[PDB]
């Protein structure tokens, strides 16, 4: 999968720059640049302007391919589309003058990303549905919008499912600072944060955004008591159950939280800042979305890691189209007794309300 994820970091790369430079612009303009849709739920010109380029370098790369992305671009103005050109290319002009990527192609004669139709017709590329067979890239170009709306953390996502299974994830952090997590930030870190990235068998390693040639291994850590432990939850009340949350640390001794947007989450777990991930449900009748958990999901595992739902402890399912038929998720370091605990803890909680 050499290409793939050649593309794939490349892309993140590229939208990870562009959703950083433009963070306070929106939230300035935020009255123009920002779209409720019908759950209403925030979306902004940088989530459009992530996913164009995102796909646009995926069917530059790989033509016939299909993406599962949240976005579509029907009822979007030409002005608003107008908008989502103009970031690009305003992006395009600062990344070329340091971050060119060497005999690496975001567009081509087929997908030039010129005109405002293009843009639309490359929006519109993300209505695959999933499902359980063959090849497909699911992606959250903005990962998190709530997260990038309030001035913190945020991350763009892209991953490649075949047979229902995650095989390549990447995940750009671009407001990530390790050292507000008791790490040691890496050179270059500053200017666009931190990408994430694993292919199923070959490892989970990270390099500042700015960088992307040089990587380092992460893996999960092994802390031996759960008073010890850390936990990583959402910032937004209603998207977990966090009251549940509670429950669970009081439990198991847990006086420790995170709590952040995005799953730049899992890549702290993945990285070993942290232990356990908790996302109970407060509505069961909620699906999850698996462009909210494919990319960690890889991560995850090939740093070391479990990643269940939050009921039944069985392994997530990305085979069964946009959304986890599972209640919930929950991912850890593992071992396997902690996890199960975790999950067991969790299933008796809900059980109970
Ligand atoms: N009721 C909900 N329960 C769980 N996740 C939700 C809910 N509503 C929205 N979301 C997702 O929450 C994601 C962001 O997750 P986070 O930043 O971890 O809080 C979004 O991309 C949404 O798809
Ligand atoms: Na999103």
């Amino acid at each position: 999968l050499e290409r793939e994820l050649l593309v794939a970091t490349q892309a993140v790369r590229k939208a990870s720059l562009l959703t950083k430079r433009i963070q306070s612009e929106v939230i300035s303009h935020k009255d123009s640049t920002t779209i409720t849709k019908n759950d209403n739920s925030p979306v902004t010109t940088g989530d459009y302007a992530a996913q164009t380029i995102i796909i646009n370098a995926i069917k530059s790369n790989f033509p016939d391919d299909k993406v599962v992305g949240e976005e579509s671009s029907s009822g979007l103005s030409d002005a608003f589309v107008s908008g989502i050109l103009n970031e690009i290319k305003a992006n395009d002009e600062v990344y070329n003058k340091n971050y060119k990527k060497d005999d690496f192609l975001f567009t081509n004669d087929q997908f030039p990303l010129k005109s405002l139709e293009d843009v639309r017709q490359i929006i519109d590329f993300g209505n695959y549905e999933g499902g359980r067979k063959g090849r497909f890239w699911c992606l959250d170009p903005i990962d998190g919008t709530k997260g990038f709306l309030r001035g913190e953390q945020f991350a763009v996502c892209l991953a490649l499912i075949v047979d229902g299974v995650v095989q390549l994830g990447c995940i750009g952090c671009p407001n990530l600072v390790l050292s507000s997590y008791g790490a040691q930030d890496l050179k270059g870190h500053e200017s666009f944060g931190y990408i994430f990235r694993a292919v199923r068998g070959l490892g989970a390693f990270y390099s500042p955004s700015s960088d992307a040639e040089s990587w380092t291994k992460i893996h999960v850590r092994h802390l031996k008591d759960t008073k010890d432990m850390i936990t990583l939850e959402g910032v937004e009340k209603g998207h977990s159950s966090h009251d549940e949350q509670t429950a669970i640390k009081n439990k198991l001794n847990i006086s420790k939280s995170l709590h952040l947007d995005s799953q730049a989450k899992y890549c702290l777990l993945a990285l070993g800042l942290a232990d356990v991930y908790l996302r109970l449900p407060i509505k069961l009748s909620y699906q999850e979305k698996i462009w909210d958990h494919a990319a960690g999901n890889v991560i995850v595992h090939e740093a070391g890691g479990i990643h269940t739902d939050a009921m039944e402890d069985v392994p997530l399912d990305f085979g069964n189209g946009r959304t986890l038929a599972t209640k919930g998720v929950i991912a850890s370091s593992g071992p396997r007794e902690l996890h199960d605990l975790v999950v067991s803890t969790s299933c008796d909680v809900i059980q109970s309300r």
